[PDB]
């Protein structure tokens, strides 16, 4: 295909090492009939773009910004058998590795007078494990605080490092790159990330005629609240009177797409998807649940995002559960739908989730920026 | 750490024996440039003062008024062996004792004529226990219905008591004392009980300049819906301008405070907690979790409330939880974060939660109405 | 720390990827009263350097060559969801990850015409895992086969791979790295590899006087057998006189050497030792068991290479295991003392082994360097 745009959210990821990072190489790019954009918590991107004109609706369209990783807290000095270590919260997703990695703290400090800072790069942190303790409920908090420094007892300019901390987590280094024997996979993070930026790279990519909105956030591989769920009103619509007729009407005449993470069948773990599946390399699935998860996609969004990917070539899929099986997953848009705007609810083949690496085709971001960039045309 | 700040909550206890004797409790107080109020549900309090002027913000702050207890059936005459006894729904949180104790019936009665009145007090009910059936899964639904009258057959004024159990509920009265060698603890209730009381003491107290907000509801320890998840707008956003421009500006320009309460380590178990703590005679601890609880407090909004508190004198805590541990606490503000504003989620040292009495310090609320009412100040 | 002799086993572990190609690494700088070595299997190295005299006996001291990874299969054509794949086989030790990671395929190819050549170098396999089927015995066979190519169905300059496996492996590229705030560790692979190095830098860096034996080989994370575990006869012994008095009476004036990887208390797993431990960046700790598992070093052995780091500076550290724990680790010698030669037995303070990363401090090796260069001197 093309190594170019395959180029962008790697450098971007390195930037975009955590959801403010994010927020940051979000912004320093989306740049320059408006195009402004809203940071509120510093977490939380919407980028507005005009050509609502009342009887025209909204082209709404987003990803969260955070990934599962491991937040340091407060002020966890632990020092023991010589070793410094810094205790954390598992945020997000769950899993092993984490283990071993580069790993390096990052995000903003407020520092003595009410200010705000953010600072990272450098790997400094390590989770070891243990080995000849023979076979291995593993994993109980006491085996994933890192190790930091490794003495005692004593005998951006930035302040040492010291005791300010926090809202600050930790993120393995080594860069995204490309895998496979020929280009058929790569990326590292790129949890709801890349998707909070391939759709950047697409607000200034589409075609100039409508009105369109990038909304970036934090908080959906948690709970979505503050940020990722409530109030997304007057963020979006602050033209043209309050709250009226400015809802309602432009809302039933938008069209919200999630661009989420769909698995696709594991080559080992064959019997966790059936039929409708979804492999790397490939178009975004249009993702329908409704039983015990119920996502948002009904008959006449599914059909608007297949059509649509169809005019401008394919290939589109389908399908992410079982009928047994399938879990939660509220991912943004379905709890962003409370706005009143019927979602399409897609994403990627990927496999892999909530780690710091492994299975992410490289074809599908060149797919997922045509359609949606598509998407952003037509009535 | 006086002793008449600390004898103001216990007679506040014994007139706030309910979630709405509570309410009635706090607006005969709370009363006498506006100073309003509104009630609505007769349980969920809002108090506004004014000195928003739009770029001024707001000073938002509250904590719940009911407790785990145990809520009486509509209709529940039990008539077993002779005794007469009322059966009760498990409200809020578990736990034992409920078992033993004064018990007492209380809260607001519908009668007949459209017309809901309350009324309490005196010692009329209890729960016995078995204790010669051996050592003692505990606790099925029949074992806590409390038993009220002795007889059979049959051989304000207020109507004798009859059928219209309105919506009621039963608590222990032995009034509020304190405990300790010294004066190093206390309390009975006070489940955010109190919390709704010295956050009164304080809207009246604090130095009049800006506008604040004292937000007090109910189901906070169920599940928040009506009074304490939405919709807190027009009640808090009733002055210039509908929902345009009033809010978003002024929200952002806001900041949330919720008064809940903090564990602190407890000498028996500890292997609860880790590092950070909070021991009982503290100030308000900065509770901060993101994990699979996500309150909110972020990093401007803990800075913001430690620097305040140490500009006023500490010492202020931080932390509740474990890497591994820790469950739901969704306490008031996070839900109602939903407003738009950052929430500053502190607390008291206090463990034996969810019961009827036991450890509280008796220096805390000294500390609480100091910082917070300087809080109601500056920008 | 020192960070020259450290920038040294790094581009070695790129060059010594694997077991052989740490043979090819090892010869390649091993060279230039003689200095001879033996190859024998391109996976077993022996270098002897000559200045016995039979009454002088020798300085022998080794360590092997591999390290627990996944070989790949004879022909294990693996075509499952249009993902190719090849089976591998789960060589010496277990653990996780190897889930993830770069992954690379190498080793000596055989090709036809009677002929063995190896090749390596760049990134094509990779390991995904399951992740949204919930909580996560685990790992079966079909778990670790590896992604290569991903395709269907068809529509050093080497041959283009094809079908011809050799006895290959994978391991993961990302090379070696420093890491902590500081520089108190690094490492990735080094399982007793640079322990096949650091000694190479060692028998052309000791000072010229006595004959010196360096003894690496393949195995010992299997069995040991053929390379490992005899014949070290006729390879080290090829100097006047058969077998009548060459042995016996230059073997017990001789004393080998091996140079492991000790534990350390892990900051997470405190229980896993006892008083005697051996934290990372600290010298070889002499390594003492003779319960159920029975490592050599006994009382003049322990002495002589305690006294003997002593006295060009210290810190000598002691033991690995618990009275009631530890199990195998046959390390190289103590089958090799089978040739009838007192063993030392020591190491380096590594955690987190039979991996591809973690822990290893950064200051063990210029421990190492030094002692052991001074044990190449002994009168």
């Amino acid at each position: 295909l093309i190594d170019f745009l395959k180029a962008s959210p790697t450098p971007f990821h390195a930037t975009a090492s955590l959801a403010r990072r994010l927020e940051a190489a979000g912004y320093r790019r989306l740049d320059e009939g408006g195009r402004y954009y809203v940071t509120r918590n510093d977490s939380s991107l919407i980028a507005i773009r005009l050509g609502s004109p009342l009887e025209s609706g909204f082209r709404l369209v987003g990803a969260h910004t955070d990934s599962p990783c491991l937040r340091v807290k407060p002020n966890p000095e632990i020092a023991r058998n010589g070793f410094l270590q810094l205790g954390v919260e598992v945020y997000g997703g769950a899993l092993f590795a984490p283990w071993f990695d580069r790993d390096l703290s990052l995000a903003g400090r407020v520092t003595f007078r009410a200010n705000g800072k953010l600072e990272s790069r450098l790997v400094d942190f390590r989770k070891a494990i243990a080995v000849i303790p023979n076979l291995n409920p593993i994993n109980a908090q006491n085996e994933l605080p890192p190790i930091i420094a490794q003495l005692a007892p004593g005998e951006t300019a930035d302040v040492v490092l010291d005791y300010e901390l926090s809202f600050y987590d930790t993120q393995s280094a080594a860069v995204v790159g490309l895998n496979d024997e020929f280009i058929a996979g790569a990326r590292l993070d790129n949890l709801l990330s890349c998707h909070a930026g391939l759709e950047a790279l697409l607000n200034a990519e589409g075609d100039e005629n409508c009105i369109l909105v990038c909304t970036d956030h934090e908080e959906v591989g948690s709970c979505s609240h503050c940020g990722a769920d409530g109030p997304f009103l007057e963020q979006v619509l602050r033209r043209l009177l309050p709250e009226g007729d400015a809802f309602s009407r432009a809302i039933q005449r938008s069209l919200l797409v999630s661009a989420d993470n769909a698995h696709g069948v594991h080559p080992n773990y064959a019997d966790r998807h059936d039929a409708n599946h979804g492999p790397a390399l490939n178009g975004g699935p249009v993702i329908k649940i409704n039983s015990n998860q119920r996502y948002a996609t009904n008959s006449e969004t599914a059909g608007f995002f297949r059509h649509l990917c169809q005019d401008s070539e394919v290939p589109v899929q389908s399908f992410v559960t079982r009928s047994d099986m399938g879990c939660g997953s509220t991912i943004g848009p379905i709890t962003a739908s409370q706005v009143g705007v019927r979602t399409v609810d897609i994403g990627l083949p990927t496999f892999a989730m909530h780690s710091i690496r492994e299975l992410a085709g490289s074809h599908d971001l060149a797919h997922l920026v045509k359609v949606l960039g598509a998407f952003y045309a037509s009535s």
